Parts: structure tokens; sequence; C-alpha cells
């Protein structure tokens, strides 16, 4: 079921596979576009962080977001564009003591994770243009089929 750890790389995955990503990093976790009207990238900021701008590279741009964090557990932070001539903004917020990201491609949509653990629910974003969102993976990976997605989801919530 559970596949891998693979290394960080870039590629465009194939449907029906959850990617789930093990950050390791208070940096960019992934970035994932086609180009045209899907552009996310998730950052990560660790436990009692006070607001703060911070400076991220996603999508070859240097971005500074101004970031917090009051939880004892990890933020990832889903920032989202669907135009290259807008900012970006935080669609979704996992809070998450695993430190563990989901993304997957599926029935014309592109399905992440978020909420806070052991509760966090998946949900769904639009695209014209599914087959064509590569991802920047910065961090050790793993494949579960959607067959599989209560596993998944026990990952995400409880960790490895």
């Amino acid at each position: 079921m559970l596949d891998g750890p693979y290394q960080p790389t870039t590629f465009t995955p194939p449907n029906d596979y959850w990617i789930l990503i093990n950050s390791n990093t208070n940096g960019v976790v992934y970035e994932s576009t086609n180009n045209s009207d899907f552009w996310t990238a998730v950052v990560a900021i660790e436990p009692h962080v006070n607001p703060v701008d911070r400076q991220y590279t996603i999508f070859g741009e240097s971005k500074q977001f101004n970031v917090s964090n009051d939880s004892n557990k990890w933020k990832f932070l889903e920032m989202f564009r669907s135009s290259s001539q807008n900012e970006f903004y935080n669609r979704r917020t996992l809070t998450s003591d695993t430190r563990l990201v989901g993304i997957l491609k599926y029935g014309g949509r592109v399905w992440t994770f978020h909420g806070e653990t052991p509760r966090a629910t998946t949900d769904s974003s639009s695209t014209a243009n599914l087959n064509n969102i590569s991802i920047t993976i910065h961090s050790e990976f793993y494949i579960i089929p959607r067959s599989q997605e209560s596993k998944c989801n026990e990952y995400i919530n409880n960790g490895l």
C-alpha cells in the first residue's frame, strides 16, 4: 500500500494516487502548477511563531508572506492563485503534528487535506486542465492509491 520513501523530485503524477509528503523543513514543502489556471505552493510554519514576514521562492518568484503559528503543531499553508498575474492567497491551512501533507489528482479536481489533526479531511479544487498539473516536492514522499485513501487519512492524522 505505502510505496516509498521517494527522494525530492519534479514530475507529474498519474491520477488516482495520493502523494503523501513528509515535510522536513519550515520552508517550501511543494509547488504545483499547470501554468494556466492552477498554482499551489505549501509553506511550513514551525510551532509557536509570532506574526513575522518570511521570504519564500515559489515558481521562481520571491514572495514575502506574513506568517504566524500560535499552536503546538505545525501549520501548512496552501498558497493559491488562478492566474500568473495574481498574488497568492492562503486558501487552506493544515494544522498537524505528523508533518504529513497530501495531494491527489482525481475526477477533474486536485484534492488535499486540511483542518487540524487528528481531524483533517480532504477538499477539492477545480481546474480546467488537471492533466498538465506537475509537482515539485522538496522532501521525502510516499505513494498511496486512491483505493487506500482511508490509510492515507490515517497517516495524515496519526503519522507513519
